[PDB]
């Protein structure tokens, strides 16, 4: 039965300018990484007071997110639809999306070969233990890893990545939204766009049920943004955090 309606023309436009707004935004290569302050890893081997006592890998992952954050604006701006939208309901999406955004493309870096973001160049290898000496705790982190093997082993496509990226950003049911009915339409032209390409374009396919695969990641990411602000408020406590971190992020997380 399952018809396989194929791309329209517009439809296949929407993908060809979303790989090239991810490949003018996304550098696989990491190589600005270097510009930011650089990580510094004290032995916390165990300690949740160290650790918020030297933060010492948070300077270096604040720069990280904060470089992320300027490229996800820039990727959104190039999102058919987005820029339709009035600046008010731009900006709420972007604040309001960023941390998922960034979980989401950094499974780009991540690896199953030894469970890290590999971004480099050794310096630029992240794990577990890094994030800790950034002053989360293992409530976001132990979910975050959990959702990026989740995410690899859909091997997905870049067209699919590109898409989920888009439609996570372009969310109509975000708090402070205003027209939340363009919002919509923006995003059913994404998510129609989606579920046409991994009907004619995604063998086998007994997954078909891809597209329910995909739409449940973007509730765990909702989750992992909560658990994430949770903390960050909590981190932000710390005296002088504020010097650790980037107007940028203080701005979108505060
Ligand atoms: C939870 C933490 C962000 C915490 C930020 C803080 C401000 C301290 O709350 C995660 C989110 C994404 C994680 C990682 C890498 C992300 C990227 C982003 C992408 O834009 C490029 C590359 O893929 C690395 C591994 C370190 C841990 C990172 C930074």
């Amino acid at each position: 039965d399952s018809l396989r309606p194929k791309l329209s023309e517009e439809q296949q436009r929407i993908i060809a300018i979303l790989l090239d707004a991810h490949h003018k935004t996304y550098d696989p290569t990491y190589s600005d990484f270097c510009q930011f302050r650089p990580p510094v890893r004290v032995n916390d081997g165990g300690s949740v007071t160290l650790e918020l006592s030297q933060l010492s890998m948070l300077p270096h992952l604040a720069d990280l997110v904060s470089y992320s954050i300027q490229k996800v604006i820039g990727f959104a701006k190039m999102i058919p639809g987005f820029r339709d939208l009035t600046s008010e309901d731009q900006i709420v999406l972007l604040k309001s999306s960023a941390i998922e955004v960034i979980m989401l493309r950094s499974n780009e870096s991540f690896t199953m070969d030894d469970m890290s973001w590999t971004c480099g160049n050794q310096d630029y290898k992240y794990r577990v233990s890094d994030v800790t000496k950034a002053g989360h705790s293992l409530e976001l982190i132990e979910p975050l890893i959990k959702f990026q093997v989740g995410l690899k082993k859909l091997n997905l496509h870049e067209e699919e990545h590109v898409l989920l990226m888009a439609i996570c950003i372009v969310s109509p049911d975000r708090p402070g939204v205003q027209d939340a009915a363009l919002i919509e339409a923006i995003q059913d032209r994404l998510s129609n766009t989606l579920q046409t390409y991994i009907r004619c374009r995604h063998p086998p396919p007994g997954s078909h049920l891809l597209y329910a695969k995909m739409i449940q990641k973007l509730a765990d990411l909702r989750s992992l943004n909560e658990e994430h602000s949770k903390q960050y408020r909590c981190l932000s406590f710390q005296p002088e955090c504020s010097m650790k971190l980037t107007p940028l992020v203080l701005e979108v997380f505060g």
